[PDB]
């Protein structure tokens, strides 16, 4: 059947959710914490922002919405719920979405203080469990960090994306190269975890520039085979014009670290893209001997972009969405 809703005014606008969904409060740019009473689970719920107003808001909508419902791994956010006010297409004109409330991102976690080496060992090991499962999709984060990163009182932790962040990026991405592949993650990861063993910011860049200055110091300047792979010839050129930096040795940047951790260090956070550790392979690192179990590292069926990439009217995404929200099923809890 239908359940029942109950309005209410949270920030700035008219919020319309099932009864089952009390003590709302807001927590973010739309993100509201809330209790849900048929389950006894502490929910976020999302309330799109005009989500069929133009042909990105209604293509922005059906994509989350298709991706969550494919999205079921331990360490990846997944929906518990999505509903509309609307009783049929016609009226249908706002999207709610439902997932676990874990407690904290991991800024609230690590408020700027070393942590210790097990600890960073299983929230990465978490990270890498969840990226491996992402990519497997052939989904591509972009933009991993510890603001889109939940994390519960034990340490649980799922990664999600809520739509200075620049500090994380793969340089590729800030130098607007457009082929991508999964490894820009990898560098996500690495910026992350050694933000964790020496408590401070790895590439605390001033803009765009300092970012990258950051970045060559540490890894030095690219070498005659990365230099081949450069697709421009003034970008070419400008790489070779300054003071050839050295490679820095880990070990000497993160003093008394886990001799594993600035191993592993070392092969995430190498500038050539297709030289960099892949999820799968990370997994199996000796620094996660703890935890690795390679029958508990499950994959995902396969996902596909294009159909988010398409150019269709707005009344088609909209129908296309609905259709979504009409055919969702729960996750057993
Ligand atoms: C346009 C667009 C499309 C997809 C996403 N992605 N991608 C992911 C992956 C599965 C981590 C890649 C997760 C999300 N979304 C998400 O976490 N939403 C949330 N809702 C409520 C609390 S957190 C975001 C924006
Ligand atoms: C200015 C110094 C920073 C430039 C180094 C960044 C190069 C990243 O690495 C590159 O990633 C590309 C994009 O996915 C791949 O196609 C290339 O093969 C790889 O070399």
């Amino acid at each position: 059947e239908r359940p029942t809703f109950y309005r209410q005014e949270l920030n700035k606008t008219i919020w319309e959710v099932p009864e089952r969904y009390q003590n709302l409060s807001p927590v973010g740019s739309s993100v509201c914490a809330a209790f849900d009473t048929k389950t006894g689970l502490r929910v976020a719920v999302k309330k799109l922002s005009r989500p069929f107003q133009s042909i990105i808001h209604a293509k922005r909508t059906y994509r989350e919405l298709r991706l969550l419902k494919h999205m079921k791994h331990e360490n990846v956010i997944g929906l518990l719920d999505v509903f509309t006010p609307a009783r049929s297409l016609e009226e249908f004109n706002d999207v709610y979405l439902v997932t676990h409330l874990m407690g904290a991102d991991l800024n609230n976690i690590v408020k700027s203080q070393k942590l210790t080496d097990d600890h960073v060992q299983f929230l990465i090991y978490q990270i890498l469990r969840g990226l491996k499962y992402i990519h497997s999709a052939d989904i591509i984060h972009r933009d991993l960090k510890p603001s889109n990163l939940a994390v519960n009182e034990d340490s649980e932790l799922k990664i999600l994306d809520f739509g200075a962040t620049r500090w994380y990026r793969a340089p590729e991405i800030m130098l607007n190269w457009m082929h991508y592949n999964q490894t820009v993650d990898i560098w996500s990861v690495g910026c992350i975890m050694a933000e964790l063993l020496t408590g401070r910011t790895l590439f605390p860049g001033t803009d765009h520039i300092d970012q990258l200055k950051l970045i060559l110091r540490l890894v030095g300047t690219p070498g005659a085979e990365l230099l081949k792979k450069i697709s421009s010839e003034s970008a070419r050129n400008y790489i070779q014009s300054l003071t050839q930096m050295p490679k820095m040795n880990f070990a000497n940047v993160f003093i008394g670290a886990n001799p594993l951790a600035v191993d592993l260090l070392e092969k995430m956070l190498v500038l050539d893209s297709d030289k960099r550790i892949t999820a799968a392979q990370a997994l199996a690192h000796a620094y996660f001997a703890q935890y690795h179990d390679p029958d508990d590292e499950p994959v995902a069926d396969p996902y596909d972009q294009s159909l988010e990439s398409r150019d269709l009217l707005i009344d088609e995404w909209k129908s296309l969405t609905y259709d979504e929200v009409i055919s969702f099923v729960p996750p057993p809890l």
